[PDB]
């Protein structure tokens, strides 16, 4: 299939570089088509990135969509687990992806609705540990729920783009993981 | 002074419209300079924002400085509110900074060097609160430091920015204190 292997092209070139420094005639190159016949599937690159972007994303959400549908500690690991392995199996497109943010915005929108959707998720279990006595009142269970997931984004992000500063990726499940039981249990 | 006049003209255009619709020609002329005078005190509206960001970032890092030459809770509540106040003082060049990283080899570095300080005297401030049993020995106290000045820049910026998601900029600075007082002081 030739939509196919042009998203396969284009995550194979943006491992190497950016996106500004691939062409259209490397994607159809790569995929073995001609200009035209890449027109026909998408109309820029940047539409590429976008849907290569949507499979990542709704391959993490299906993943948290299945952990939601079946200690204390292990629950919230097991879930930022599924950001950490699934993103961290598609580092150039995450990168890609979150840099396109600033100049895009149905790709800002892809990442605005995946981040609203888990963090309503992750303040609706914080609400049910609170109702079980499990969790203490202590901030709105939404906004703990967004700065946590904002400061997974961001620290996961930096750790696959070797950034500095960042946590080593060896340390960063633990780290979070970390915050997270602290914020969430501790008085 | 001219070039104080061409920061300020930059610094009131960014409130309004992004970098990349912005031009040499607008900056010299809010400025009240031609062309040609702008260019011998800036290369590029690049290197305007490059200043710019310089002097938001300088204001944060003395203003830091001044509180460490000088509760628990209140303590960290005090310093993160630099950020907040001094960034959140200059949203429009906070925000254009950030979008320049992925651009921007200077303003990647600045960023990171900045960070990268204040990480450290967070990292030592961690390690002092051990040193006198203060604070439990979890973490790494560089690693926690890490995570928990990523989840600030992130999620101030969301803030700031009206992202959606966001915490809302009246309750952003009780939540990161929140986070940081219960991830560092508790086991
Ligand atoms: C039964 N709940 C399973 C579960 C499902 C999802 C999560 N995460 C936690 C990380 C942020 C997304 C939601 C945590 C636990
Ligand atoms: C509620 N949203 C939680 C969330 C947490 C982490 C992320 N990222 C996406 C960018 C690469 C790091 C993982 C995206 C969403
Ligand atoms: C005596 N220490 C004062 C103090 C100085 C700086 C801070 N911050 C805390 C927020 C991250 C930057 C460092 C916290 C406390
Ligand atoms: C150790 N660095 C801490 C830090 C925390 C927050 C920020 N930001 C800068 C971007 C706007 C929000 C505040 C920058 C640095």
């Amino acid at each position: 299939d030739r939509e196919l292997a042009i998203l396969a092209t284009a995550e194979n070139l943006l491992e190497d570089r950016p996106l500004a420094d691939i062409s259209v005639d490397d994607l159809a190159k790569g995929a073995g088509i001609s200009r035209p016949t890449f027109y026909f599937y998408f109309p820029s690159k940047e539409a590429v990135l976008l849907t290569l972007l949507d499979r990542v994303v709704n391959q993490a959400d299906m993943a948290l969509q299945t952990l939601a549908e079946n200690d204390r500690e292990n629950m919230w690991r097991t879930g930022i687990n599924v950001f950490f392995e699934t993103f961290g199996s598609h580092k150039a497109v995450t990168r890609a992806g979150q840099a396109a943010r600033a100049t895009s915005v149905e790709v800002a929108e892809l990442w605005s609705t995946f981040m609203q959707k888990w963090i309503a998720y992750t303040a609706a279990v914080i609400d049910a540990e609170r109702d079980r006595g499990a969790a203490p009142r202590t901030l709105p269970a939404h906004e703990l729920a967004t700065a946590l997931n904002l400061m997974n984004e961001r620290t996961l992000f930096a750790s696959f783009a070797g950034e500095q500063p960042s946590v080593p990726e060896a340390r960063v499940l633990d780290t979070l993981v970390h915050i997270w039981v602290t914020s969430i249990y501790g008085e």
